[PDB]
DNA sequence: GGGGGAAGGACTA
DNA sequence: CATAGTCCTTCCCCC
């Protein structure tokens, strides 16, 4: 078995590079502002100029200026980046009827059959570079091995702008020596978890007995880890379902005041609706951010699929059930429709 | 004992 | 300090 996995570059970033190639060149950052006080919110990404001065996803947009106060920000216009993406996946499914779509970003190709062996899937992953650049302007980073953990490993660097192949070989050498916590689906919380139990490496898990992986990740992600340890691993590439909608916004200020924060939590449910088409959930959650960025959610499942109506006059319960609950002020309020019907 | 759901939060990208 | 999933642990009901 051959994955080709393809990933992007910077894309926000990019897709902005290209509806104004005068972009280009010049640091830039895709923003979200909240407006909680005019330059609130975060970087949703910049493109590599200005990542390389710190800049990047995650950090506070006014702590991104103090770096670069004269690097274009742009508000994110995730919409145009959505149908960006679709048509560039559209496009993979001429290489492979075995597409996996993880992210707005991220795709799996198994190409088996397609291709021959490595020195042939990694001219298929020229083939698809340029066919992507050609038709969309998106310049990507391709990564080729076994399975799909190691394909979008291998996209580690080679990123960005880059192709790169993991042979077999190479596989029983990150096993050893590549970090646990340069391992696809281990966060800090996990890999910190594993520093804890002497596991700095893959092939560590193999030393340990599985009752403490277990109790420690989890059963699912510990057999994840050894399987991957052992060169076992395999998964298929299966198409994915969109299991849950939601749209979370930010309040203009903290509050805990029922009529103060309903109309804030009905654009969510509106806009969330609209995202929805056609969908008809049965599960509905309303979540919120405590003033102290901390999450809580309350949700309740119909027998039955929910209407606009129904959901207005539940999500306006389980709020009130939240706020009663907890004492602290909400900071940010959302819904998330899920359990579909279709 | 255990399957079957549902709820709420933990964790990742 | 700005969308979702899979996992996950706990709880409740009942054969
Ligand atoms: N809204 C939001 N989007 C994010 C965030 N982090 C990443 N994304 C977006 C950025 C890209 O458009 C897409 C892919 O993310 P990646 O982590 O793979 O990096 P990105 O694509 O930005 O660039 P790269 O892969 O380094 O060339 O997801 C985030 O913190 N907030
Ligand atoms: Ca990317
Ligand atoms: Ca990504
Ligand atoms: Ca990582």
């Amino acid at each position: 078995m051959i994955v080709l996995f393809v990933d992007f570059d910077y894309f926000y970033a990019q897709v902005e590079e290209v509806l104004n190639p005068s972009l280009k060149g010049k640091p830039v950052v895709v923003c979200v502002f909240s407006g909680r006080f005019e330059d609130s919110g975060a970087v949703a990404t910049a493109n590599y100029e200005a990542r390389k001065f710190g800049v990047k996803a995650g950090i506070p947009i006014v702590e991104a200026k103090k770096i670069l106060p004269n690097a274009v920000y742009l508000p994110m216009r995730k919409e145009v980046y959505q149908q960006v993406s679709s048509r560039i996946m559209n496009l993979l499914r001429e290489y492979s009827e075995k597409i996996e779509i993880a992210s707005i970003d991220e795709a799996y190709l198994d190409i088996s059959d397609k291709v021959r062996d490595y020195r042939e899937a990694y001219n298929l992953g020229l083939e698809i570079k340029n066919k992507i650049l050609e038709k969309e302007k998106i310049t990507v980073t391709v990564g080729i091995s076994k399975n799909k953990v190691f394909a979008k490993i291998a996209a580690d660097m080679a990123k960005p702008n880059g192709i790169k192949v993991i042979d077999d070989e190479e596989v029983k050498r990150l096993i050893r020596e590549l970090d646990i916590a340069d391992v696809p689906g281990i966060g800090n919380i996990t890999a910190e978890k594993l520093k804890k139990l002497g596991i700095n490496k893959l092939v560590d898990t193999l030393s340990i007995e599985f009752d403490k992986l277990k109790g420690m990740i989890g059963e699912a992600k510990a057999k994840y880890l050894i399987s991957l340890a052992r060169d076992e691993y395999n998964e298929p590439i299966r198409t994915r379902v969109r299991k849950s909608i939601g749209r979370i916004v930010t309040m203009k200020r903290n509050s805990r005041n029922l009529e103060e924060i309903k109309p804030y939590l009905f654009r969510a449910i509106e806009e969330s609706y609209y995202k929805l088409d056609k969908r008809i959930p049965k599960a509905i959650h309303v979540v919120a951010v405590t003033e102290d960025l901390d999450i809580v959610s309350r949700g309740r499942t119909f027998p039955h699929g929910i209407s606009k109506e129904t959901a207005y006059s539940e999500s306006v319960k389980l709020l009130q059930k939240i706020l009663e609950e907890d004492e602290r002020k909400i900071r940010r309020i959302g819904v998330r429709f899920s359990k579909f019907i279709e």
